[PDB]
């Protein structure tokens, strides 16, 4: 059985970059959701599979894709954000960012860049490539999870459904992409990276 | 020149089922970047069409669909909508209703359930098959248009998007779905239907 | 443990609407690997979702449709496809597509067309819409099945990727849809009808 | 107006690896239908562009990029191949590949795997990312071409659609995979590389 994370820290700490009234809604109300019905997903995929019913397991893909990717996502989002983010990240994981991008700054303007040119809802996502051994951006559509539709390892990813930022930024995403980079937990994306250095 | 349309109303005309302050962000904000952004890729367009550059043709797809999608979708919209509507419509359009899916409220269920199963952005359509001669229900992806993609004549459409109703309804999609059916303008989606009688 | 069916004909009962050749090759070659990759996919499937593993699940998805589709597709395909059969069917079959399509001939215009316009690897169907209560016909794009993917039912298909007639008929898809129509199994079509239409 | 080029060797230049019936089919046949619909779709693109016709440009599409990419991909494709070709590049296309390969055998290990991947029709592609400024190998659905879609610069393409290869090799692409090696143009593949590293 999957289950809700509790936040790393409360709904209003990252104020007023992201207020309060998104963070509650976006962790008790729509990843809520996700993971009870990836569960149910994923309770209805045993029995099709048990039962060798091939065609059920196809028409369940976009549920389990969806509420699977629902919950894979945010559960690293949150972990991607702090209170006390923002600033720049050091040691290996900056120098990979000069290296892969050219700098911090030419970075933040490309993982921008990229989650504001979603159309419709996605992420925007900063991600290791294990073969090439380098970093790479991405954005994915939707709910699709990062590393299983595109096989890079998630560092650090940008929600820009609307429902993550319409309440506070209304259409203006580009406005929400400029706050959010100040409660960019840095630390956690390091040890994401770190963790690929194995 | 693809141009903004007025509203048939005022923002606030179709409160309390979707306020004013969506109404006005809709299209004074969504709607009129979508034209604008519709006339500047036309024009690239019609410039990388002169050239006989295919790569380019094909590499502005993307901006042409969901810009030309965007204005056409809102366009209908708007005009499906009506501080007078709501009630059910009458004779050819009622009947056509009844006899395709077997009773008003049973077809009202239907497009409800095809509108609140959009995963990520989209639209939900009542539309015409021509082929068939028959009405239809269709769901749309992100801002795609229902003719251009499918064939099918719209007739009425819901926006799901979440900038469609979550300053009001939040997560609740279905409330904004039993609310808009308070102001949906039966009259010109009659207009509509009976366009598709010649 | 899926298996691959035995034809219900031999290899070289259909000539010479499609060769002998084609028909070995499309079963023992084509419709055997589905059926091992999808067992092995299966297999793995089961692993990731008994660790909870949804990344795993995600993507294994690809792999899943592809070949369970494949199979699906593929045994469906064999016996709706008879070295007696031909012609034009009878009953309520007969009736339902002169009703749903105008006449028979119209029906094969539709179906043809569906199957020609294909662009890429892909099949056309005969469907049955059991929402609606009447046939429909429909294109899928490479393996991907029709019910798994649509809710149709399939009733007859007709595979025009390009290994099921292009060692026969070359880049001349239209001869293959032509010729195929000799050896349509109706009893078989018919059967698949009034098996959902109880 | 758009127009098939001559190849630049004999039909049955590249025996034994690519025999003269499929040289012959592909470029007389399936790369002259692309051009001559290719043509028909941009003619109708342009009376739908001066229309303001928005629901025939988004429905011109699928058709525009489908014959328009066949179109392009087959005209680097018959570049990339010669009759005197096969073995190993030089110079900094050489250095480029060992250096974001590991080697060239790991090169042609990748863009095997990549191409024998395809699941239905495509193409796999070694192409040059400007942005990363390094060589990057990529896969492509049905006709959907390498630049257009993905940004990425084409150098070498293996068309790996059934058309390409199933008249000598049946099912067997990997066997097709590996004869290609020996018709590849590495002076053309070079001359595309210093192109755009300028
Ligand atoms: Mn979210
Ligand atoms: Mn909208
Ligand atoms: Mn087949
Ligand atoms: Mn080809």
């Amino acid at each position: 059985k999957h289950s809700l994370p509790d936040l790393p820290y409360d709904y209003g700490a990252l104020e007023p970059h992201i207020n309060a009234q998104i963070m509650q809604l976006h962790h008790s109300k729509h990843h809520a959701a996700y993971v009870n019905n990836l569960n149910v997903t994923e309770e209805k995929y045993q029995e099709a599979l048990a039962k060798g019913d091939v065609t059920a397991q196809i028409a369940l893909q976009p549920a389990l894709k969806f509420n699977g990717g629902g919950h894979i996502n945010h559960s690293i989002f949150w972990t991607n954000l702090s209170p006390n983010g923002g600033g720049e990240p050091k040691g290996e994981l900056l120098e990979a960012i000069k290296r892969d991008f050219g700098s911090f700054d030419k970075f933040k303007e490309k993982l921008t860049a990229a989650s504001v040119g979603v159309q419709g809802s996605g992420w925007g996502w900063l991600g290791f490539n294990k073969e090439r051994g380098h970093l790479q951006i991405a954005a994915c559509p939707n709910a699709d999870p990062l590393q299983g539709t595109t096989g890079l390892i998630p560092l650090l990813g940008i929600d820009v459904w609307e429902h993550a930022y319409y309440l506070q930024y209304k259409n203006v995403r580009p406005d929400y992409l400029k706050a959010i980079w100040n409660v960019i937990n840095w630390e956690n994306v390091t040890e994401r990276y770190m963790a690929c250095k194995k």
